[PDB]
RNA sequence: UGCUUGGACUACAUAUGGUUGAGGGUUGUA
RNA sequence: UUAUAUACAACCUCAACUCAUAUGGGACUACCCCCUGAAUUUAAGCAUAUUAAUUAGGGGAGGAAAAGAAACUAACAAGGAU
RNA sequence: AACGUACCUUGAGCAUAUAUGCUGUGACCCGAAAGAUGGUGAACUAUACUUGAUCAGGUUGAAGUCAGGGGAAACCCUGAUGGAAGACCGAAACAGUUCUGACGUGCAAAUCGAUUGUCAGAAUUGAGUAUAGGGGCGAAAGACCAAUCGAACCAUCUAGUAGCUGGUUCCUUCCGAAGUUUCCCUCAGGAUAGCUGGUGCAUUUUAAUAAAUAAUCUUAUCUGGUAAAGCGAAU
RNA sequence: AGAUCAAGGUUAUGAUAUAAAUGUCCCAGUGGGCCACUUUUGGUAAGCAGAACUGGCGCUGUGGGAUGAACCAAACGUAAU
RNA sequence: GGUAUGCGUAGAAGUGUUUGGCGUAAGCCUGCAUGGAGCUGCCAUUGGUACAGAUCUUGGUGGAUAGUAGCAAAUAAUCGAAUGAGAGCCUUGGAGGACUGAAGUGGAGAAGGGUUUCGUGUGAACAGUGGUUGAUCACGAGUUAGUCGGUCCUAAGUUCAAGGCGAAAGCGAAAAUUUUCAAGUAAAACAUAAUUU
RNA sequence: GGCAACAGGAACGACCAUAAAGAAGCCGUCGAGAGAUAUCGGAAGAGUUUUCUUUUCUGUUUUAUAGCCGUACUACCAUGGAAGUCUUUCGCAGAGAGAUAUGGUAGAUGGGCUAGAAGAGCAUGACAUAUACUGUUGUGUCGAUAUUUUCUCCUCGGACCUUGAAAAUUUAUGGUGGGGACACGCAAACUUCUCAACAGGCCGUACCAAUAUCCGCAGCUGGUCUCCAAGGUGAAGAGUCUCUAGUCGAUAGAAUAAUGUAGGUAAGGGAAGUCGGCAAAUUAGAUCCGUAACUUCGGGAUAAGGAUUGGCUCUGAAGAUUG
RNA sequence: GUCUAAUUAAAACAAAGCAUUGUGAUGGCCCUAGCGGGUGUUGACACAAUGUGAUUUCUGCCCAGUGCUCUGAAUGUCAAAGUGAAGAAAUUCAAGUAAGCGCGGGUCAACGGCGGGAGUAACUAUGACUCUCUUAAGGUAGCCAAAUGCCUCGUCAUCUAAUUAGUGACGCGCAUGAAUGGAUUAACGAGAUUCCUACUGUCCCUAUCUACUAUCUAGCGAAACCACAGCCAAGGGAACGGGCUUGGAAUAAUUAGCGGGGAAAGAAGACCCUUUUGAGCUUGACUCUAAUCUGGCAGUGUAAGGAGACAUAAGAGGUGUAG
RNA sequence: AAAUGGAACGUGUAUCAUGAUGCAAGCUUCUUGAUCAAAGUAUCACGAGUACUCAGGUAUGAUCCAAUUCAAGGACAUUGCCAGGUAGGGAGUUUGACUGGGGCGGUACAUCUCUCAAAUAAUAACGGAGGUGUCCCAAGGCCAGCUCAGUGCGGACAGAAACCACACAUAGAGCAAAAGGGCAAAUGCUGACUUGAUCUCGGUGUUCAGUACACACAGGGACAGCAAAAGCUCGGCCUAUCGAUCCUUUUGGUUUAAAGAGUUUUUAACAAGAGGUGUCAGAAAAGUUACCAUAGGGAUAACUGGCUUGUGGCGGCCAAGCGUUCAUAGCGACGUCGCUUUUUGAUCCUUCGAUGUCGGCUCUUCCUAUCAUUGUGAAGCAAAAUUCACCAAGCGUUGGAUUGUUCACCCAUGCAAGGGAACGUGAGCUGGGUUUAGACCGUCGUGAGACAGGUUAGUUUUACCCUACUAAUGACAAAACGUUGUUGCGACAGCAUUCCUGCGUAGUACGAGAG
């Protein structure tokens, strides 16, 4: 037997669960309702907030409901050069300028875009950490599928109608400069999640790690497991196609 | 109406009945 | 009478009610009915087997319960619910 | 006709009491480390949350700033200001380095004393919560999870099993051993024969008011290749 | 090789007989042995290791060897001589 | 279970004992002492049937030592008086010399305690010396709120209509679907209206 | 009403909607006041008198709640237009997106007055009354210096791949429709003004908070969260000493052997001792000088190596209001 | 910074930095009996899995073995189901045969590995060179008697009066070596080690003063342990006696010390061996298993086209002597 | 679940010669404002109260059609059931015995031969020398014929060369193989012919329990082979050359059974073989633990004590010698004989319900196997210096650098620096070495983890008992006789002093001088 290894120990729950509590609230684009669908919808954009546990910040917007009396608060990615008191056009008849969201059919290609939707109206899923963006590389009207290209450089073919702000979201880069301290990486996880000091599983005992056990820090077996290969076993470098330092194709294609 | 002191009632699930009902369910007469 | 332009009357399906009247949830544990189900042990080791279709069970009843009036036995000179 | 045999050759059994033995059961008594089934714990400690409170005094002197001074410029040189930092010495606190000091039937089931480590932070703490046992938590020691942890605690299964240890309670009278053989996942145990006691029974001119057995010598007769002898017999 | 008759002297070495013969309960325990003469193998030796024979100790007291599990005498009911 | 026409408050069992014997022994009889109500011999048949051991169980007791190890951290008390059977205490009161030394050996609260609180008494026990004193013992008392708190709100979380699931019990349930699954309004007709998951 | 900032005794919430308050960490921080402590003055009473000391000491206080004045501070308002740039902080903050100026508005958390305040009451100190529940005299007054030795208010900052609760409850304003709404008045006003009646239930409340009330089997040197905080010397909530409160309770007497546990000193030598300088010893605060190898240029560094310091009597420098 | 509360605070963990891995959500890692969840209020500057461990300077070669991956051109293995055939049937046979495996490609900042012998330079020595045998590649930059070198107290220099220690070099390195990271590295360390000053009772070599004990007293008062006990030498014995045997000797009751014995007390030996006793851990142990992947069947429908013109409407072929 | 899919007027691009045709297309983009709740419109209520106060409803505004809330997938995924692969993530369990501890080795685990074995047979050790797990259609059977190792003399090419050839030739040859027996008109060699290497029933020898396999043997029955016959043959000239149950299998009856009855398939039964357990009277089985555990063991190691001596250490006999000459002043080759047991082992006697296991520090006493001192002897002894030997344990036998070590070597003292005993001495200390748990390297292992390699950090308890010892008081009685004091005596026990140097002696003796 063993104990229960770590790696298995986060999909539970408790002190692996999130620390959500400062979060100002899930950004999401608004509804693909009906004024996206036919014309636009104007609304300010009251604040730039810093949600605690990001990495880029958001972007308090209100719009006017349509059908009811109601200003409706709307948190967003910013995009980059946001001001307060921009007004963003959300809709299928607005015009190309940072970020105002518009389906992807409209804007022409070579355009940049951020917090694309994935499925057609399901409000912002692909890249929306900061620095990123997806460019529109490319169209087709037969059948409406608009090939992107993702952060990864995997080159995506979402279809033709579904929306995304256009332009760099804000924020950028901030993973250039040094941590330099443990009390720095320490308030970055504190608010993030207990991804903790992550101890090397080399240096446990052969209870709680496979790597772990021996006289000596070793692995001894191979660092590459198989892709099905039953937690908590699979551990190390999962599934590897190729290890060692890559040299020149690094390239997706 | 304001307060006090006493009483009576108010849980869910269900069966039959009662009462108000709902439906581009199914027809009918206007 | 059904462009979802109103009403009527049925029916079906379904609601709601501090509606009128009713049941239901005990807990006991020796026996009883249905589940669910080990390992100690034994094998002079041990793995099927054994424990045991049993401890722990674990839901449901009664004064008993369950059963029960042959989709049964038998091969005879034939028997006859449980 | 031959071989076979747990069979027959004119019935001896059935019931029962007791003693001994062999086997099954708690099995003569007490004794494991363990396995399992269901429960109870985060009042201690680990971690995470949420919400509160806490840390004398100095020491250093980052950026930013201000005025002089040198320069064709580039830009530099000096004096203050300033008050940064998982920076410094140290109090409270938190920790526990050395004395291998005290103590060591203690003051204490980890304390006492001087000496040390940190001290504004990956800081120290309360309260509410969260995670439960082949599970948790772990800046990782198999650490901690109520003085319990290379698997908590509790009750039960359970009087688990024990080829091993310890014991096994009156008195006289009679007889009186074995440590060997064969087999065994056998070598601290069994089975197995030898040795032992009991209880009979049959009976003798070696049994009851021998012209026949049996065990040391003699006789007669077989066998033997050791002591001695031998290499002027073989090898 | 046998089945019945005929003849056969004095029963065919010695000394022994605490009785022998035979079943069952293969009933209890035991299945660690040690010591010694003579024989003997391994070891250089060993109060070491391993065998053959007989006797002992184990189970055994008493007499002797000052002393002692085995040596030498001797085996043990209570007493006198 | 039968028997001894047994023994017994005129003294049963038990217990003690320089009572006296019996037995090879296990044992047994008997006198006296104490004791105060039951008991034995024999023939059967039986049993929870005999102890020196088991680091045996449970209770008691010895030596040590019946008074030995010891009652040595936190600087320290001393006078005289009153008590009182008895005073080194704390018993008290006056002098008193000292300590803590405001990050106290100070004054109050949290958790915890549960009457320890406070008067009047007081013997034993307890207070590892004593004790007249006591957080002890005995007996009487004592906690007063519109304003201080709870109560009220929601946090992490408990997750909790069964739509679901499981043989059930029940459920490492930030449910994500459960007709109105709504929290609702002095609101008109011909299910009050944009509305809240 | 006021040009305006806004102002007054009130002056259509019944909804929909929006904004705000509730609603806040951390570290530092100019300034305001509180509290304390502190000198020098009045008073009133104690202390001391070897000798000397106009001494050395205690005491002098004003709760909530209000009324009014009220000004610092920050930000706005009006007139105005700024280079020869000026304003201003310890700190670099501002200014043609309106500076400096002149006048004003807002906020007052800040105090000063006066109600409370019966010489409130209190405190002191005289008396006086066998005495009880006592009658009474007289005081209570000036200035000033000091620290986050401590709270609170205000200001501006700082760090951060950290950016620092939610709801109850409250309030304002905006809105359509609806109500109030005569002028010869009678009035009204969930009136968001003033005044008056009445009521406010349940439960906790003693005491300890630990060298004796708690946990550790105990009257156990351990443990167990907070609040208040004096004088001295000093950088200092340090260490020694003391004031207010609090204790002398740790079984007591005699005596001072050996070995000890704890603390001192030791000629000469100075690590020879020892596994090893273990243990001890040395140095240490402050001012001034001065400082090496090496370096990641930041440090090393308090490197090293030196000098100074008491007491007494003097001199010089540093400021404030008034000129 | 951090850990083994109650023997180890360290050089171990952590750490920033570096790098490899998986994943575009129908997803990746995870939990769950089942339903459902956690990351996730997330979206490649993100979550998840590892290794290395600041800086600097570097990171040689090897894809034969084991893994891991592949868009893998896939006749060799080959499950059930469906399929054909033989039989009266059970049944037996044959084709076909998915993923894995087999074959094949890629990867070592994946696990790991990183050679021999011979001959030679006008003195010996050494071998720049040469032969040659092997292998996947033969250990490159580098460092080193290393906390890593057996021989070893290696050899040389230094530090010393004397050094199995230290240091600095040398390198046929039993058995060094490059993110199993190599060589360095300023600052920092209750870390390991050496030496020089300073300083001393550590020592030569002990002495004395203090306090509290012990001591004696009054009061109070345990425990451990205990076969019976406690004078030796020698002998013999189960081979080290208080007891036996032969001597030596042998006199009460006691106080403070002491640490020779009692093979002294604790403690059914922590090592060791046995037990057909276990438990924790591993793994190409035997045998199972969750989860996973892969095939089949079920749910499971309506359309077209191509390959099957099959069962089928309907059509057509015939030359040996002779005739 | 808010505006889905149509179509329609609307305006424009565009075409067709004012049309139709296909497309754009119906309103919000300079600015940190604002919006909810119908205006208008029409028709009816078109009136009520009564011009007078006061009024609705519908569409329109805001076009009609058809519902599928809308998307994205979609007869796939997911799910049910089966099947294949995967799987130390998890589970259960195993991991031989023997053995001069265990491990490693090895096989002494089944089996055979000679020896041990001591004259029946039996007999043991991880005693000695070897063997076996096969081989053979002839190497089995049988009948006949011939004789082998070798040596000797002869013969063209002919030595060792072959091959022919005559005499000798007791097995010195051969007999599948180990060893032992055995065999000469064979059991050997060659030739003939062969299948008895078959079928059946019991019994005996061995092993022995006096059980089974297996091998062998003596027979009965049957069928055969060779041989003229007698006879011989039931494998191998004899002693090794082998394997249960269960299951699978095959061959055999012209088989028995499937239990309601018939026939056929099938299955099973019975008999004889086969498939194999070598740990061979026969489980199906990998490691590690320094994180550990229990039951025990002195049946068993490490540790003291005992016994033992290859090793350690050791002194006499005899002299080949060396000693210039001279054997023995001093040594003494090859021999030979004894002595000690602290190491090294050897054993496994004692202890595993525990004897604290290295050293050093401290402190005692004892032993001589004499280093120095006292007393002497000898010398290849002139003096000095030294060497040999005797009586001798009385007094001594040091300070330091490195190392944990003991011996160790080195500096220094010294006219001159012996060796040992309770493996002396841990409730005497210490804790440096080894030696639990932490950690690091190097090697080794796939790994856990290992190492008679290195490094670092690692809890050292109790005396108050008896005794011994050290000091301190000390009675009753007893007594060659009271109570008390004073002054003594000694039996007995202890026993302590020690070496060094300087000046004289004297530059003398002695020597040639140097000394």
């Amino acid at each position: 037997m063993g104990r229960v290894i770590r790696a298995q120990r986060k999909g539970a729950g408790s002190v692996f669960k999130a620390h959500v509590k400062k979060r100002k609230g899930a950004a999401k684009l608004r509804s693909l309702d009906f004024a996206e669908r036919s014309g636009y919808i104007r609304g300010v954009v009251k604040d730039i907030i810093h949600d605690p546990g990001r990495g880029a910040p958001l972007a308090v917007v209100h719009f006017r409901d349509p059908y009811r009396y109601k200003i409706r608060k709307e948190l967003f990615i910013a995009p980059e050069g946001m001001h307060t008191g921009q007004f963003v056009y959300c809709g299928r008849k607005a015009t190309l300028q940072i970020g105002n969201v518009m389906p992807l059919s409209q804007m022409p290609e070579g355009t940049i875009i951020c917090n694309l939707e994935e499925k057609t109206g399901d409000r912002g899923r692909l890249a929306r950490t900061s620095g990123n963006y997806a460019t529109v590389i490319a169209h087709n009207q037969d059948t409406k599928k608009t090939r992107v290209k993702l952060p990864s450089g995997a080159k995506k073919v979402v279809p033709s109608a579904n929306r995304a702000m256009v332009g760099i979201v804000a924020g950028g880069g901030r993973i250039d400069k040094p941590i330099l301290k443990a009390g720095r990486a320490y308030h970055k996880y504190k608010v993030k999640r207990n991804s903790w000091p992550k101890v090397r599983g080399v240096a446990m005992n052969p209870v709680e790690h496979p790597h772990g056990g021996g006289n000596h820090q070793h692995i001894g077996k191979a660092s590459t497991v198989k892709r099905g290969t039953s937690a908590g076993r699979k551990v190390g470098l999962i599934a590897a196609r190729r290890t060692g330092r890559i040299r020149g194709g690094k390239g997706d294609s």
